[PDB]
């Protein structure tokens, strides 16, 4: 590459290949990512602009050759990783409470700047050598537009919604949350019927008294089988009733119900928040 050494390739992102290349003029190592091809780039430009300490730096936008790239902050280690390193012990609670709390932190900032993910998933979470994290890639799905990962789509995007709002990543972060607690997915479903049938089990069919507009929407269908809805009880042990309250009101079933970043900063469940230090 003309404008960086010692390119070497991490894995396939959502828009194409993602590198860890090492800048030549200034020698930082940086996460560059290709995106597989006029509107999008000056969109993503103004990322450039929105900078906080839970938001992964979006340093340049490089249209060169044709080609475009996007240049983030390289972090030490993804969520996705992490969690998976972690599985035979569990992430500590602490960790967890306060992965949370600097995730919501984030997107109560994103989204007071009207800017939305619409695809979180742990592989965009980010993580530091001393307790902190942060959220790659807001922003890329509005420019923008192996198996697509279905496990942390809001429920209103699986019924067809062509309208997202901030709930829909106030849902992915509480399923993020929910397998952080208990060491597996929440709802690992391999294709659009199946993430819908697996919430539907957990949380019941929704209807028109706890989601009012449902049944009218795109790919509702009335012959969907209805489920009773079972206990965050059940499914998040042993997270206590804050916790549980928490993630209760992050998955209600219509967007306008669920719990906005900001507000959930002041849960109960982060009056004894703290920041560790992770065990990488
Ligand atoms: O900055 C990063 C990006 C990714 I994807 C993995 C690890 N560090």
């Amino acid at each position: 590459m003309e404008n960086f050494q010692k390119v070497e390739k991490i894995g396939e992102g959502t828009y194409g290949v993602v590198y860890k290349a090492r800048n030549k003029l200034t020698g930082e190592v940086v996460a560059l990512k290709k995106i597989r091809l006029s509107t999008a780039i000056r969109e993503i430009s103004l990322l450039k602009e929105l900078n906080h300490p839970n938001i992964v730096k979006l340093l340049d936008v490089i249209h060169t050759e044709n080609k475009l790239y996007l240049v983030f902050e390289f972090l030490h280690q993804d969520l996705k990783k992490f969690m998976d390193a972690s599985a035979l012990t569990g992430i500590p609670l602490p960790l967890i409470k306060s992965y949370l709390f600097q995730l919501l932190q984030g997107l109560a900032f994103c989204h007071s700047h009207r800017v939305l993910h619409r695809d979180l998933k742990p592989q965009n979470l980010l993580i530091n050598t001393e307790g902190a994290i942060k959220l790659a890639d807001f922003g890329l799905a509005r420019a923008f537009g192996e198996v697509v990962t279905l496990w942390y789509r809001a429920p209103e995007i699986l019924l067809g919604c062509k309208y997202y709002s901030t709930a829909v990543d106030i849902w992915s972060l509480g399923c993020i949350f929910a397998e952080m607690v208990t060491r597996r997915a929440l709802f690992p479903g391999d294709s659009e019927i199946d993430q819908l049938f697996r919430i539907f089990r957990t949380l019941g069919t929704p209807d028109e008294v706890v989601w009012p507009g449902v049944t009218s929407m795109p790919d509702y269908k009335p012959s969907f089988p209805k489920w009773a809805r079972q206990d965050f009880s059940k499914v998040v042990p042993p997270l206590d009733e804050d916790g549980r309250s928490l993630l209760s009101q992050m998955l209600h079933y219509d967007p306008n119900k669920r719990i906005s970043a900001k507000a959930a900063l002041a849960h109960p469940f982060f009056q004894d928040v703290t920041k560790p230090v992770p065990h990488l």
